[PDB]
């Protein structure tokens, strides 16, 4: 049963914590937590390669792709093992995060503690947008908050 | 080599980057950085248990000891895997770290990535000093600057 925990902080006004729990080291993670500052609407929400934040967002590296595949959404066969869709923040810019996913982990080789979690300016297009950027980073724009992925008690 | 980094972060003016390199995994990890903002002389530095800093610096829980035993310095071998003594801050308050360490690890049972690297207010004893708090966290005082430990390329 480990737990994960990840602040969430950027130059604007996105703020928020995100946990992480895995009960059992086969299973589903479940990803919760409060994400406000945020834009009505749609944002992408991804776990990048590095937790290095010394050039802000930017040093985090890409999608977490260990499997060296395409950029898709979370429910897909062909993703990343970041790549964790969206997140719908509502009209007073807060996004009440419930995601259950079973191809991050906590441990193992899709381990994510100690990368770096991302949330995004845009919607992640879940690599349907018909672009070479599409089946990369599914085009969700700039990052504007983001924390490194940290063992929980 | 296995790879790691941490941006210090803290209230005041104290920060800095420290990095971690591991060759071999069962090889010394190499500490080195820099770190300003600091009362000139010794620091306590410290892997803290848990990469939690939801309630900034506090949340980080106690010294990283998996293996249970009381705290010393870095040549001790009575003490916490978390335990690296001090870096020294110069007269114009930089700290430059250079460290070898053969108990902290960056995979394995040791292993430090997605925990809290913690620079305190005053010298850490080393175990040395007489009463119950030195046997736990080496009389250290207050959490100065903090980040968690990620992953890095
Ligand atoms: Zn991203
Ligand atoms: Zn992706
Ligand atoms: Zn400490
Ligand atoms: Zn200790």
């Amino acid at each position: 049963a480990t737990k994960a925990v990840c602040v969430l902080k950027g130059d604007g006004p996105v703020q928020g914590i995100i946990n992480f729990e895995q009960k059992e080291s086969n299973g589903p993670v479940k990803v919760w937590g409060s994400i406000k500052g945020l834009t009505e609407g749609l944002h992408g929400f991804h776990v990048h390669e590095f937790g290095d934040n010394t050039a802000g967002s930017t040093s985090a590296g890409p999608h977490f792709n260990p499997l060296s595949r395409k950029h898709g959404g979370p429910k897909d066969e062909e993703r990343h093992v970041g790549d964790l869709g969206n997140v719908t923040a509502d009209k007073d810019g807060v996004a009440d995060v419930s995601i259950e996913d079973s191809v991050i982990s906590l441990s193992g080789d899709h381990c994510i503690i100690g990368r770096t979690l991302v949330v995004h300016e845009k919607a992640d297009d879940l690599g349907k947008g018909g672009n070479e950027e599409s089946t990369k980073t599914g085009n969700a724009g700039s990052r504007l908050a983001c924390g490194v992925i940290g063992i929980a008690q």
